[PDB]
């Protein structure tokens, strides 16, 4: 598809972070089975969602600098951006129907309970948050806030939990948890 | 409480791995929730005599043990059965809650095998891959006894078949770093 932006590490800020409107970024590379599976699907989506979504690709072999800035551990990974901010993430192979469902749910949009985690160490990552909160119930989204300049955790993140009771159980249990050398604060985001 | 065992790195093998159901509590002096739960342990230790042993491992005194079980914080409880991790519970909890946890783990879901993990793979990687697909109940990274490096494989347990299946269909062939993964239902 001629509608898909060919990203580079240098074009990322302009093409994604300053874009208006939703941008779906595909992290991929030539040595990757599921990349090849989803490539035709992304082409059809770029056509079928034109006017509501822009599709962008970043080859991580040629552009090794971006994926680490978003905690991206492998490929294929889809990141949905809105106004310069990650709204949602989808990892690995998927069907066209499944991609549409992801897009449609995240383009509509606020669902789940939001938890605020403060005083994370500079090495904290999405993995840490998944491992803390996942045992308590279904989590739909995790966001680690990273410093623009460093790529390190800026000291806080968020987790989104489907059911209120599970979220309050995680909060009651994880507040005060000492993760490495940092005692954590864990609360409902007001 | 005299019912507690006092673990050291050097006695871990003997007290935990070579012994036969124990609950290990990783803790330290600078830790709020550790103080909150330490009285609940003593109640459990006398209250579970015969059926379970409680032991403690101070992570300052004994800093070897934690990263060999991928423990990143305290407090963390690990339930071993015959030398392997059966279950884990992180953070503060009521007596009620620890009862629930011990009762149900003495005493499951769909078991997923992940193969070709790199040597630095940990439980966080697995939570992060599988968590988005729905309810995960347990993850286990298999480590080498000698290196404490991931041996190349792990397991995840997921409650709901359709979620497990979607995770398998999506994550098989995912390239995590320089390694392509196999993911399958365990047979
Ligand atoms: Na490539
Ligand atoms: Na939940
Ligand atoms: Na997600
Ligand atoms: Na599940």
């Amino acid at each position: 598809s001629d509608k898909i932006i060919h990203l580079t590490d240098d074009s990322f800020d302009t093409d994604v972070l300053k874009a208006d409107g939703a941008i779906l970024v595909d992290f991929w590379a030539e040595w990757c089975g599921p990349c090849k599976m989803i490539a035709p699907i992304l082409d059809e989506i770029a056509d079928e969602y034109q006017g509501k979504l822009t599709v962008a690709k970043l080859n991580i072999d040629q552009n090794p600098g971006t994926a680490p800035k978003y905690g991206i551990r492998g490929i294929p990974t889809l990141l949905l951006f809105k106004n310069g901010e990650v709204a949602a993430t989808k990892v690995g192979a998927l069907s066209k129907g499944q991609l549409k469902e992801f897009l449609d749910a995240n383009l509509a949009g606020a669902m789940g309970w939001c938890i605020f985690i403060y005083n994370l160490g500079q090495d904290a990552d999405e993995g840490i948050l998944w491992q803390m909160f996942g045992p308590f119930g279904a989590v739909t989204n995790v966001k680690v806030i990273r410093d623009f300049n460093t790529n390190k955790c800026k000291g806080f993140g968020f987790v989104t939990m489907t059911n209120y009771e599970e979220a309050a159980m995680a909060i009651a249990s994880l507040n005060g948890y000492r993760l490495g050398d940092k005692i954590l604060q864990v609360s409902f985001k007001t």
